[PDB]
Parts: structure tokens; sequence; C-alpha cells
């Protein structure tokens, strides 16, 4: 690997603007009381894409990484022919994050969570002796599991039992990757809660979800790939959202590109989408409100079971936090759409038929967004549209593959006892 310099950056509290050094794994500005994201301010103001050998890290100028890891792949962006003609769009670009070797997409875990995994794991110290803790609906978990296993990084995953089928792998994992689950019936936020209980134990630290600049700047490489491929900033960004981290990241990528100057100065409009009937962020945005409406916990867990796109069901997303999704929608004049399971299933067939690879339900929600937006006359036919296919190639990939599944060492009730969880996760890594 090449003579690589850790990326220079400082941190900025979005709420105030306070600028300060990252002491390592800062996930908030401790001088700020309001909930606020921090954002990386990169010293390399102008993006210089490294050669392809760098894989995902070809974008490291704007990633908070101290090292590179082997075997990464970057988002692939290409101009659509099938889908574009079907929609009458002249400038439709697909940014594909998954397994589709024909176009050069080699994210073998089949989602853009690989950008999160490779970026976050590269931000961490390699002397780090604490166990990294990650909660996921499935896709983030599969990404960190692979990367952390390949690189002997201690990782505790918190995935809901109902989602553990997502934890498939070509080969048995390293024993440095351990998994615990919230019981059958719980959803992703229940898994967050289990992971926050486990974090009460010494020797464990949190990935932090959307609070981790590595996760956002990792995800933002879809937009970097798109802009550096197309040669300008798109007019529309379509992405199904569960936490909205990738939409926040897209916005942040847009701002950095504008500060860069060489690609124009327009602001990409965010077109984000949720799977009915789990549509809390959509409902709040339709209300013009920074506050999430009231969502009775049992109903939300049922709605989470109903939707096809299981990664889309987050009860506690970075919606209202300063710098979060509400702020990004307001800043980009963005729009929020809903897709039914039915629309999503049609969208998946459509994409397979016209672009030649299978995609996740979640990506199908975004595709459905696009179809409905176009049909409503919202998209100029010459508009530059980035469709972010956040996951694809699972069928394609599992084809004639013996798969190995990560199963939980412990399954806990929805409100576990702190003592039990702590003593068990402690035991897990001793
Ligand atoms: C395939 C897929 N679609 C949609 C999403 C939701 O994206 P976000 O994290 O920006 O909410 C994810 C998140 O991991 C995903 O993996």
């Amino acid at each position: 690997m090449k003579d690589f310099t850790p990326t220079p950056y400082t941190l900025e509290c979005v709420a105030t603007g306070r600028e300060f050094e990252d002491t390592g794994w800062m996930l908030a500005d401790p001088q700020c009381k309001t909930p606020s994201l921090v954002r990386a301010k990169y010293a390399r103001r102008q993006l210089e894409v490294k050669p392809d050998e760098y894989g995902f890290y070809k974008f490291c100028d704007w990633l908070p990484v101290r090292r590179m890891l082997k075997g990464s792949s970057a988002p692939v962006t290409y101009k659509s022919k099938g889908l574009a003609r079907h929609l009458g769009l002249e400038n439709l670009y697909i940014t594909f994050n998954g397994y589709y070797p024909a176009i050069g997409a080699t994210m073998s875990t089949c989602s853009f969570k690989e950008t999160e995994a490779f970026s976050v794991c590269a931000r961490a110290a390699e002397d780090e002796e604490r166990v990294l803790v990650v909660a996921s609906a499935g896709n983030t978990a599969r990404a960190f599991a692979k990367v952390c296993s390949d690189n002997h990084i201690k990782l505790l995953l918190s995935v809901p039992y109902d989602n553990i089928e997502a934890l498939w792998f070509e080969h048995p994992l390293n024993p440095c990757v351990k998994l615990i689950s919230c019981e059958k019936g719980g959803d992703y936020f229940d898994a967050i809660h289990l992971s926050d209980i486990a974090l009460k134990g010494p020797g464990f630290y949190a990935e932090g979800g959307a609070k981790n600049i590595a996760r956002r700047d990792g995800m933002a490489t879809t937009v970097l790939s798109a802009v550096t491929t197309i040669g300008r900033i798109p007019d529309y960004y379509f992405q199904a959202v569960g936490s909205g981290t990738g939409a926040i990241a897209a916005w942040e990528a847009n701002m950095r590109l504008i500060e860069d100057g060489r690609f124009g100065s327009n602001t990409m409009k965010l077109m984000v989408s949720q799977n009915a009937p789990f549509v809390p962020m959509y409902d709040a945005w339709q209300a013009g409100s920074r506050k999430m409406l009231a969502y009775e916990d049992d109903k939300a867990r049922r709605d989470a079971e109903i939707i096809d796109a299981k990664v889309l069901s987050n009860r506690r997303p970075p919606y209202g936090i300063t710098g979060g999704l509400y702020d990004a929608l307001k800043a980009t004049g963005g729009e929020f759409f809903v897709a039914t399971n039915a629309m999503a299933r049609k969208a998946r067939k459509l994409f397979k038929e016209l672009e030649g690879v299978d995609i996740y339900s979640a990506s199908g929600v975004a595709l459905a967004s696009l179809v409905n937006a176009v049909a409503a006359g919202k998209i100029e036919k010459d508009a530059v549209v980035m469709l972010n296919i956040t996951g694809g190639g699972e069928e394609h990939f599992k084809e004639d593959k013996e798969l190995w599944y990560l199963k939980p060492s412990h399954v806990f009730p929805l409100e576990p006892d702190t003592d039990d969880v702590v003593a068990k996760v402690e035991a897990l890594f001793a």
C-alpha cells in the first residue's frame, strides 16, 4: 500500500460553529448542551480522487481515517439507459452500492454500509483495546462483521432476532465478532437500547450511528462518486431513508463540493423516502415540524414488521438533532415521499428488468419515489438525477454460495436487566 497520510481535519459543532481538535472518537462537542451533530472540517479543501487501487479510500481527502484497510470497494456511478428511457429522463445517473461485477460494483456484503464500515473502522486507533459496539437492523451489522472479522477488530453487534437472517457470510467469521439480540418482536431501536445497556460496561465504546463523522463521510462517497463521475452536482438526490444518515451526508457532501468550487455551486435537492406504514420522518416533514409526532411503541413495532424494507424502520432517527435530517431537508429544499410494499416490489422488478441486477426492498422504495415523482411532473426531463441504489446484488451474490450465519450468543428481553447484560457481554470478550 502507498505512502498514506492520515486525513487532516478538525471538528465543528453544527449548533454553534465552535471548532476544535478531534481527541480521537468525539461524537459530540462536550461544550454544547443542545443536541447537535459535529461535522468534520477537512484541511484539503479541494477533492483529489486517488487511483482505483485505493478502493473506497480513493476519497480519503474527505474521510476521517488514520489508516487504510485491505479489500474495500467504492460506490459505482453510471448513466442509466434502461431506466432512463422507461422514465423519459435524459440525465438519470445510478450510484450502485452492492454486488454487480459487470459494472465494477464489488461490495460483496451488498449495501453501502460497507462505506460506513470501512470508514469507521479506519478512523479508530489500531491500538484500540475497547470492543466496538454497533447496533443495526442487519445491513450495517453485516458490513462491520465482515470488515472487523477480516481485520481482527473486536466488535459487538446488537441486532434484533427478527433480523438475524441478514447476517450471512461467505466464510465463518473471526471470534472477535460477537452478536447479541433483542427478543423476537423487538425492532431496531430496541436493539439500540440493548447496545446502550451493554455500553454501560467497561471496555466498550459506541460507533455512534449518525453521530460518527466516519459513518456520514463514508456514506457521502456515493455523492462524491456521482459528482466526480458526472462532472457536476446533480439536481436531485433520491435515497430511501431509515435514519437519514446518507441524506444528511449527501447534503454535507454537497456543501464540501460547493466550497471546492470546481463542480458548480448548486444545491442538490434531497428526495428521500420511507416504506409505508412506517413513515414517522415523512409525517413530521409533511407537518413542517422538527418534532417527531407521537408513535406508540407497540404500533411502531407492528409497522416495522409490515414493511418490506426492514432497514427503514428507525424509531429514534437523527431527524431533529441540529445538523440532522430536518435541517438538511430545509437547507436543500428537499421533499419526502412514501412508497407502499407494492410499489417497492414493482420497483425491484423494474430495476432488475431494465438495469440487470436485483436490489434490496429499500432501494426499491427510492426507485418507487423516482417513478412517482416523475409521474407527478416534479422532475424536468433534462434534470440531473442521482438515484442512490443503496443495496443490490444479494441474490446475484448468494448464487451457488454456501453461506455462514452469525447467530446471537444471547437473546434478551425488550427491557433487560443492566446487570445481566453487562456481565454477559463482559463474559463474551474475556
Ligand atoms: C440498502 C439500504 N437502504 C436504505 C438504508 C437507509 O439509509 P440511511 O442510513 O441513510 O437512513 C440503508 C441503511 O443502511 C440501507 O442499507
